[PDB]
């Protein structure tokens, strides 16, 4: 006869930044029975993400290590200025060694998270592909093909969709000759010539990475379809980052977009842009965007509605149009950042299972770009602020620090900008570029949630000598926007 | 002509801020006096002050130089390969690059005087002749040729401080940090005497630039270095200096230093223990530089400590004579002195009176690895508040597991008044700590609570995000008593 399905208060689809924080909190804080589904228990091909999520397996965590590795190129050169001497012709960047180090580090996190499943009562992990068979039934199948064999049918009171996002690949001829960030983490050799396609943080970060590790006579090229990389970021910074990448030897192609790629005789790639221009490279890494990973969930089975862009539509509390079905993290197409997914999962579990309804605040969120040098930022850019306030003030400091006069890296301009509501002094945004920018910016996030005014920044006594003390020496606006237009008046 | 709205004795952090605000923001006629136009022997400090010439600015460059000892080694873990045995640390190169950068700052400060109307600079030694007279003499000797007398509406004392040298026999064979900046070769064996930030910072510099077989020793007369800093961090920095080869000799104080014929120094400690070194750098404290001012001539009051006494608005007992900066023997920090000077000018020549806030001042120690701190340490908090909670996070970041520097724990601590959640102090150890703390200083002006920190979304991956991931206290103090759990 028949026998019982395994049953849960909460089934989470995707063992990532957001779904792990939800699953953990529901099990350990509210004594719920939780199932969590993911397609792999450790990182890498075939599926790249795995137990742990995108950040842990193929984003924030391995990239940062790789960016840190890339920084030694600068450090070794800059040390001469302080008197370090050594045989410069003996220097070699060993990519294989970096990839192996990073692989070990990620696997340890993978194993560690599996151990925490094994050790936590009421928190179960399920290996495979999850989808919605009906409103309270989650099936887990062998592969993403909806006709592959069912492994388990889970009864679920509540279902959380947290499958994250996936790299956008444009439908152009030869797209199958390109890679994404996923494969970039697994290249067996460092590419000699690479094109990173796109202007966002992922394209920019990997360009620096590839730039540090490329072999003899290699060349890194980045293309973006518009005028100026890093759309969404402060404008001075977009321009500074452009020049500083260039200065470190990276070719920026603005106003270009690939129209197709063919394979050369020798296995390299021959890229033709929309403009008629061409470029031959060993690697084409597409990083033009990430799209909500919804295709495998079978949402039609239950009528979960999407937005026009393709994300799962949700209210401020992460609820879908179907009761007992929720969605958080990249699948919702808000801010695609790990600590927002984390914050979203926690808020959702407080709301549904705790006694503290709460909604995630998506404004004033701090974030970074680990370019070399990095960007740290929190809040509104000046052109956004000008459109929402009658009188905006901009304070700006920008100078090559002294250490970098001695180091020889003179192109390294530090930029600090504070954007105010000039009617009351409220700080709306802070924008930084230069060494340590991502660390400086964290407590600025706390500042904005405290409705800090410019006078709070300037009244604070500086720590000397730092870059950060620039945020506390600015008293006079560099310029303003008055009902939409720039001046010093 | 020889009459000025303001005379500043000491062209330093505090004095030059005051000298510049008065002339540029108020149109006052200003005179500033200093002993030397650029850095170095004989007088070390000069135009720019201590920070520019023999303090924050050159030491930060030199600690920056010292960090490459770690960087070169840590690079192997990330796949970098080069001939380790060809590595050499060239001190003369470092000192020459430091000297050039500092000289550029002297020169550009000289430029701004020459180009600025009613801001005048005078070479020599300033002393108070009468209430509205400042004499500039040739040397620090009262009895040497007068160079100028300047009539002064208002007088600012900003002569700063000077290394304290204890009266032990053989003190004359020891140096201070002043000479340390100009050593022609890096010492092979060096004893840094003091538990405070100059000693600790210099110990890390010498440790990196030391020749083969060299050894750095730091000594401190009490049990634990960095008195005044977070206890966890004091212990943790101690272990990480030891892991990088520096010897920490606590509970020891030099009683005698004698000179070997080969030029080395033979140090006898109070314990009767002895040690031989090439250089003994005394960094046991810094005292207010008041001896050459001739304060007797007008009776400006000094505290039982040596410092010019002042009220909150930098006023001495002699009307129209003010004191700011290390001469006041309070917080000896460049940006404080700068704040004091500007607040004083706002008060004397401006609209609104203004007083410097001495509480919640963020500061750093550029040790390797470095410290960033703002506000109260827990044991001081436990004396002023009935329930205090401590949130702590301490672990070796992942980059240092790959780097091979496993000993490098990052420490983050928040101290609250547990009754209302107000953040009383934050204390940090690890790469980035001086940069991370700056904006914490602002949070504390805004009376931030622990929940304001925890509710802010992290920037990931950073060390700083650790400040925004703490919601459960690690331990507490109740009525001064340390305990893990609250009692009820
Ligand atoms: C290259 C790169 C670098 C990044 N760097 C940063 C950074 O520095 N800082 C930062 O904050 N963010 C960074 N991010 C973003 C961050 O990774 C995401 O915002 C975050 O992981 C989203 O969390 P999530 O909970 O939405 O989903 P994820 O963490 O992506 O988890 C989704 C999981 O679901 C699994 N899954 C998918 N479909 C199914 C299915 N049908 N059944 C079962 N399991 C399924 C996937 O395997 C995956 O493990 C980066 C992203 C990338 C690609
Ligand atoms: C090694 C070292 C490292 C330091 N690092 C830091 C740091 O990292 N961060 C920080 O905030 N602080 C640091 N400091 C402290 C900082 O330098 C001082 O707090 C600051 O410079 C004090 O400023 P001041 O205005 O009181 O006078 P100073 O900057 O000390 O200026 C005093 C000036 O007066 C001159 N003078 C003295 N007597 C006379 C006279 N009678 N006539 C004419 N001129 C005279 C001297 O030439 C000197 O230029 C450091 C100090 C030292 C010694
Ligand atoms: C609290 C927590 N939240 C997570 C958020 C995002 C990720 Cl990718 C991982 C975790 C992690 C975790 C690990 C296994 C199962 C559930 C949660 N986890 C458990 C944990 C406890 C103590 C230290 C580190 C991790
Ligand atoms: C405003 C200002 N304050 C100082 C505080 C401390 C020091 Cl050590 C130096 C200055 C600096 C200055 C330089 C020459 C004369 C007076 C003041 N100065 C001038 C300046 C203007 C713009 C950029 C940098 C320095
Ligand atoms: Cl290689
Ligand atoms: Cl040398
Ligand atoms: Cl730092």
């Amino acid at each position: 006869g028949s026998h019982m399905s395994k049953a849960f208060d909460l089934v989470v689809i995707g063992a990532g930044s957001g779904g792990l924080e939800a699953g953990w909190n529901a099990a350990t804080l509210y004594g719920k029975r939780v199932a969590v589904v993911d397609v792999q228990t450790s990182h890498g091909p075939p599926f790249y993400a795995a137990l742990g999520g995108t950040c842990v397996n193929v984003g924030c965590v391995p990239k940062k290590l790789m960016v840190t590795g890339a920084q030694y190129m600068d450090h070794l050169r800059e040390s001469a200025g302080f008197g370090w001497e050594f045989d410069g012709s003996s220097v070699k960047a060993n990519w294989k060694k970096l990839i192996a180090a990073k692989n070990e580090a990620v696997l340890d996190i993978n194993k560690s998270y599996e151990g925490m499943f094994n050790d936590t009562e009421g928190l179960d992990f399920f290996l495979g592909w999850g989808s919605l068979e009906s409103k309270n039934v989650v099936v887990v199948r062998e592969t993403a093909d909806p006709k592959s064999a069912v492994k388990e049918r889970l009864q679920a009171d509540h279902i959380l969709l947290a499958t994250g996002s996936w790299p956008q690949m444009p439908a152009i001829p030869g797209i199958e000759h390109c890679i994404s960030s996923n494969e970039a983490f697994y290249l067996p050799e460092p590419p000699r010539r690479v094109l990173t396609v796109g202007g966002g943080f992922i394209s920019v970060e990997f360009a620096g990475i590839f730039n540090a590790y490329k072999p003899p006579g290699g060349k890194v090229t980045l293309c973006y379809r518009n005028n100026l990389i890093l759309r969404g970021f402060d404008e001075t910074i977009r321009e500074e980052v452009t020049k500083q990448l260039t200065a470190n030897g990276i070719e920026i192609m603005t106003n270009e977009n690939p129209a197709k790629v063919s394979l050369n005789t020798d296995g390299s790639k021959h890229v033709t842009f929309e403009s008629g221009k061409t470029l031959d490279v060993d690697v084409v890494m597409m990083a033009i965007g990430r799209i909500p990973r919804t295709n495998d969930l079978q949402l039609g089975n239950v009528g979960v509605k999407l937005t026009p862009k393709g994300g799962v539509q949700v209210d401020e509390f992460s609820r879908t149009n179907v009761p007992n079905i929720y969605a958080i993290g990249d699948i919702t197409d808000r801010l695609m950042l790990t600590p927002v997914a984390i914050n979203e999962g926690a808020a959702l579990v407080d709301t549904v299972f705790g006694n503290k309804p709460r909604k995630t605040d998506h404004t004033r969120v701090a974030s970074a770009v680990f370019s070399i040098p990095p960007i740290g930022t929190c809040g509104l850019i000046e052109e956004v602020a000008a459109k929402e306030f009658e009188k905006v003030a901009v304070y700006m400091s920008s100078f090559t620090p002294l250490m970098h006069n001695i180091s020889g890296s003179k192109y390294k301009k530090f930029v600090a900008k504070i954007v105010t509501n000039h009617s009351d002094g409220t700080v709306l945004g802070v924008h930084l570029l230069g060494d340590g920018a991502p660390e400086i910016i964290q407590a600025v996030g706390v500042c904005l949630r405290l409705n800090a005014k410019i006078s709070d920044f300037y009244n604070t006594i500086g720590v000397h000598p730092t870059s950060a003390e620039e945020l506390c020496s600015m008293r006079t606006p560099s310029y303003y926007y008055v009902k939409g237009e720039k001046m010093e008046k």
